[PDB]
């Protein structure tokens, strides 16, 4: 048998100024900021 | 038998200028801060 | 068996100019700051 | 059997002027800056 | 058996100005800071 | 994240002869043989 | 992040003559052959 | 980040004459042969 | 980080007579052959 | 970073009269032959 636990912490503040502001926890596909 | 326990701690802040800000805690794709 | 315990400290802050900011925790794929 | 811990202290401040920020905690896979 | 613990202190700070920066914690793949 | 995946290979042959036999893949009760 | 994998191989054979047999995988309770 | 896999080999055969048998593979609770 | 494989080979054959037999791979917690 | 390997080899045959048999490949808890 197995007993899995897990804590994954994300936290992020004060972004005063950002064009593009993209915070994502966790991914496993595609991120694109900009594209054409 | 295994026992498994996971701490991962993210943190980011004060971010007071940027054009592309892409904070991702944990990646296993593609990640494209800009693409033609 | 086997006991296992991890801890990751990611943290990062003041980051006044940056044209492109790409903060990962960790990473198992593909990671451009820019591609055409 | 085995116990296992492990601490990886990652942290970065202080980025005044760059063009191309990668911050990565761990990488498994590829990272590139620009490519064309 | 065996009993082990790792601690790996990574930090960096004060990058006035560098046109590709590439900050990596640890690497088991490839890492590009410009390819054609 | 975290993906975990587990194999338990379980098997016994050719028991002959027993006057009590319990076999168990996992256990997280109470098991007796005989109890008055 | 984290991947696990876990083989654990549990076999036994030719017990020709026993009184009380428990075969356990694995255990986190209380395992008794007998008891009053 | 951290991968583990394991290999835990049990195996136990040709018990001819046993009056009280017990084969875990793991244990992490109590096991008696016999309380009164 | 860290990678980390283990192998623990567990074998025993052979026990012609024995009153009591407790052939455990790995413990953690109690065994007692007898108690009152 | 850090590879850890480890082979822990477990082995016993032949045991042709014994009244009290405790075979533990590895041990962290408490171990009792006989108690009262």
């Amino acid at each position: 048998d197995a007993e899995f636990r897990h804590d994954s912490g994300y936290e992020v503040h004060h972004q005063k100024l950002v064009f593009f502001a993209q915070n994502v926890g966790s991914n496993k596909g595609a991120i694109i900021g900009l594209m054409v």
